[PDB]
């Protein structure tokens, strides 16, 4: 494949941990 398929999903995988790190539980 584009082989950046795989580097897509790391940085999507690196943002969503940062959305909802964005918000602390407390």
């Amino acid at each position: 494949m584009k082989f950046y398929t795989i580097k897509l999903a790391k940085f999507l995988g690196g943002i969503v941990r940062a959305m909802l790190g964005s918000f602390r539980k407390d």
